[PDB]
């Protein structure tokens, strides 16, 4: 029946207008600690407040946590006691990209180029010939942070990966009037050092990813798809944070919105700042065995995403809701049956062969979990097509969550 036959200009336009700010988005945070900022900033307006300077813990409090600029918070604080449980979101930041290696500097053939070390279930072969963009964070001889973005932006150069007819990035070419070795690779060092005044070692430390570089765009004549990279998760870290993100009033039941990083698989910095909450609700007469009973009680959802079909009854498809995911606890997933139709929520059903990481983790500590997150195409690629529909229909599943 597809969704969208029962809508209206409203609520239509509703959706046109919540998918441009989620391109605005995603075009322009690309990586964990981009997404980071982005979330951090986000509720640093809005009102949040950093859980120290803190000690007071009330409804309607609005905190959050931050681990290491590459995962954060977000809670809520709501009415009913916190040891009856909370809910948690939890989307990952992180997305399939290059990483170039620790002594990336390189010339071969009169180029120079970045090494680079695939991360992420990546297609390489999609990854040559396409324009890239470099971002980086570097800590110079004297532990100086410079910050690196080159690829979007205005006139800016790009990189790429030639083809015929290892995975390395073209850095540039034309050298430098020197008896030294290699002078397209001076040439090119000195341009970095004279723009950013890093020198090669200054690399060794840094963090410095590989990204595709381009903008959002919208899919096909009817402009209903979204094909942009990063979509694995960042439409669910986009989500989530929308969803808890002041588009409510307090709430019966805590809500907590996390984002953590895969590549720290976050592992504990739960338990960390779960108890934290704790303490700040129960000096005096804190204790390790509530926490533990607040995680019990908690319930949580699993944002990211699944694939979907191109070129089965329980594979999903673009634009028919979001999908209620399950690998391969009906109570659980009973509340959020009724929970969606309650509020005609349109959702789907998948199973999948081979998010999980998430998934398990947050079961972990006692937390009920479900996995809930769009459906996406081409996946792992530099252009995911997802469904407009799907992107507003998650942010009212969550939240339509958060309120219970």
């Amino acid at each position: 029946q597809n969704p969208w036959i029962y809508l209206n200009e409203e609520e239509k336009n509703q959706i046109l207008n919540f998918s441009e700010s989620y391109k605005k988005f995603i075009s322009k945070f690309k990586t964990e600690r981009e997404v980071t900022a982005y979330a951090l900033d986000k509720a640093k307006k809005l009102g949040f407040i950093n859980a120290e300077e803190k000690k007071n813990l009330m409804p309607g409090d609005k905190i959050f946590y931050t681990c290491r600029e590459k995962s954060v918070a977000f809670a809520i604080i709501g009415k009913n006691p916190i040891e009856d449980g909370m809910n948690f979101i939890v989307s990952h930041t992180d997305s399939p990209r290059l990483d170039a290696k620790p002594s990336p500097i390189s010339e071969e053939n009169e180029l120079t180029f970045i090494k680079t070390n695939y991360y992420g279930g990546i297609k390489k072969y999609q990854w040559l010939s396409t324009p890239l963009s470099i971002r980086g964070v570097v800590f110079l001889k004297n532990g100086e942070k410079v910050e690196i973005n080159i690829g979007d932006n205005e006139n800016d150069p790009v990189f790429v990966i030639p083809d015929i007819l290892n995975l390395k990035i073209l850095i540039g070419s034309l050298p430098i009037e020197t008896k030294e070795k290699n002078k397209v690779k001076l040439a090119t060092l000195q341009l970095i050092k004279e723009k950013y005044k890093i020198e090669e070692e200054d690399f060794v430390s840094s963090e410095i990813e590989i990204v595709p570089a381009g903008t959002a765009k919208d899919v096909g004549f009817d402009k209903a798809l979204i094909g942009a990279y990063g979509q694995d998760d960042k439409i669910c870290v986009f989500t989530s944070l929308e969803s808890i993100f002041d588009l409510e009033e307090t709430p019966n039941k805590t809500a907590i919105c996390f984002l953590v990083d895969k590549e720290e698989i976050d592992s504990r910095y739960l338990e960390y700042f779960v108890s934290d909450m704790i303490f700040k609700i129960k000096k005096s007469e804190y204790n390790n065995l509530h926490v533990q009973k607040a995680l019990w009680n908690s319930k949580s959802i699993s944002a990211d995403v699944c694939a979907a079909i191109n070129p089965e009854q329980n594979a999903p498809q673009l634009g028919y809701g979001i999908p209620i995911m399950k690998y391969t606890d009906a109570e659980l997933v009973s509340y959020i049956r009724q929970l969606l139709n309650k509020n005609n929520i349109a959702w789907q059903v998948a199973t999948l062969g081979k998010g999980g990481t998430v998934a398990k983790f947050l079961a972990g500590y006692g937390i009920r979990t479900i996995d809930m997150g769009p459906a996406v195409i081409s996946m792992h690629s530099p252009m995911e097509i997802t469904s407009k529909f799907d992107l507003y229909n998650a942010y009212l599943a969550y939240k339509a969550f958060y309120r219970e």
